[PDB]
């Protein structure tokens, strides 16, 4: 049982989703259900490890050029800051020392959003709207995984 899961995660999720909604008002690759299915029936620690990776992968997409996105930069800054806070918060639910592997298939999936949506579509406003929709789904499914541990 973790301060962050019990007192902070829901409020950060709601804020992160409000910011994506603000982004969406200015306007693919199969959702990785098999990876979420495995996380769903995994240990609490393995569910947290998975969820931290989802959040950090989602934040890492905004290292890509989003100059052509329909959003304000301040909104992107606020959204990535909240996601970064959420990741750090869930990381705090386990010990600082460990050996767990990064999920390779999840990493490959986020690389395929980078290559097959953003890079193929030259980082267009339309490409970023597709990424926004997928990120929102990740955040909703992440909130489901965390809520199972309350």
């Amino acid at each position: 049982s973790c301060r962050w899961v019990d007192h902070k995660f829901r409020q950060h999720s709601e804020t992160s989703l409000d910011l994506l909604n603000t982004m969406a008002n200015n306007s693919t690759v199969a959702f990785p259900n098999d990876l979420y299915s495995q996380a769903s029936k995994a240990s609490a620690e393995d569910k947290l490890h998975f969820t931290v990776q989802v959040l950090e992968e989602a934040a890492a997409l905004f290292e890509e050029d989003h100059s052509n996105a329909s959003w304000e930069e301040n909104t992107v800054e606020n959204f990535v800051n909240v996601v970064n806070q959420q990741a750090d918060g869930l990381r705090s639910c386990t010990g600082s020392h460990g050996h767990k592997k990064k999920n390779k298939k999840l990493h490959m999936y986020f690389k395929r959003l980078s290559s097959h949506v953003l890079k193929k579509m030259s980082h267009s406003a339309e490409a970023w709207e597709l990424i926004r929709k997928e990120i929102r789904t990740h955040l909703m499914r992440a909130d489901q995984l965390v809520s199972s541990l309350r």
